[PDB]
């Protein structure tokens, strides 16, 4: 309610630009919304969902992780630390998942698009499971742009948390696929500045991060508590004007603030 907004609000002024907060603890069924129905751009977020649609193909048994996916040096662009090292050999389905979430790959990103039918399969996709808000149309690293008043490559906090509930905790996938982006972004290597830093330390998380223009910085994920239900957490952040230690900063201090008020 207004004393959490004046938090948030506080947070905003703090560090410049927009905040948007979308959380549900599943065990008391209580949320905290903040800007939960405005626009944020995605960045890095939406892989974690491009990920998801190869594994619902391989559910409909259309496709196979064990998949071998050739690529040339024209695929390559920017931060694709693990695929710009295997150009020759190539790489599989699940181990470009495994990089495009684990490490926020832009070519492994690129590369499960095409095998998913671009921006607009995935987005097809997310409308298949409920989502009717979310929507991406480009590629990397175009899609991070991040334009104020563009609504292209954009979710919303709210819409992303259902999203990924559905995904990760409900029966938009079958079981073994859902176990599969479980692990996938239990073992991210990119977020533990982020919502990570803000939580108490035993509860377990699985997280997907975002990084773009116009200062944006975005962290979704599930969290495990030891012996409760599942949290759900959706945070974006843009337009804010600050170095990158404390855009960090702001995304672990709003996670932390959730604890305390979930
Ligand atoms: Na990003």
């Amino acid at each position: 309610a207004a004393a959490l907004n004046d938090e948030f609000a506080a947070l905003e002024k703090q560090y410049g630009g927009r905040l948007g907060v979308y959380a549900l603890d599943t065990g008391t069924g209580r949320t905290i919304a903040y800007r939960a129905d405005e626009r944020f751009p995605m960045c890095s977020t939406f892989k974690a969902l491009a990920a998801a649609a190869v594994l619902a193909q391989v559910d409909a048994g259309k496709e196979s992780l064990d998949r071998r996916i050739t690529y040339t040096k024209d695929d390559l662009v920017d931060y694709s630390p693990v695929t710009e090292k295997h150009v020759g050999t190539g790489m599989t389905l699940a181990e470009l998942c495994e990089a495009a979430i684990t490490y926020s790959d832009n070519t492994a990103a690129n590369l499960l698009l095409d095998e998913i039918g671009g921006p607009k399969g995935l987005t097809a996709f997310l409308r298949s499971i409920g989502d009717d808000v979310t929507r991406l149309d480009r590629w990397e690293p175009e899609l991070n742009e991040a334009l104020p008043g563009d609504p292209r490559d954009t979710t919303t906090p709210a819409a992303m948390a259902a999203t990924l509930r559905a995904l990760l905790l409900g029966d938009a996938l079958s079981p073994a696929s859902r176990a599969q982006l479980t692990d996938w972004m239990r073992g991210n290597t990119t977020g533990d500045k982020l919502i990570r830093a803000g939580l108490p330390a035993g509860w377990r998380v699985g997280d997907k991060t975002g990084t773009g223009s116009y200062g944006t910085r975005n962290d979704i994920a599930i969290i495990w508590p030891p012996n409760r239900a599942p949290i759900v957490l959706a945070i974006y952040s843009t337009g804010s004007t600050a170095d990158a230690k404390e855009r960090n900063a702001l995304i672990a201090e709003a996670a932390k603030i959730v604890a305390e008020a979930l």
